[PDB]
């Protein structure tokens, strides 16, 4: 038996082309050229 933390990635929360890192209960995202904010929902 574990205890796994799950990848927080695997609905696809960065947007626009965006990369998704899976983190600890959390995820980053690296935004490509042209968008940011915390999903690279921002132009
Ligand atoms: C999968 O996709 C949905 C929307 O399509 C996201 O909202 C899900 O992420 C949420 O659920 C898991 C949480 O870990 C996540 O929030 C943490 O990670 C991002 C940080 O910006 C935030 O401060 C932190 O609480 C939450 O956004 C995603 O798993
Ligand atoms: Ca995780
Ligand atoms: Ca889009």
């Amino acid at each position: 038996m574990d205890i796994v933390d799950g990848d927080q990635c695997e609905s696809n929360p960065c947007l626009n082309g965006g990369s998704c890192k899976d983190d600890i209960n959390s995820y980053e995202c690296w935004c490509p050229f042209g968008f940011e904010g915390k999903n690279c929902e921002l132009l």
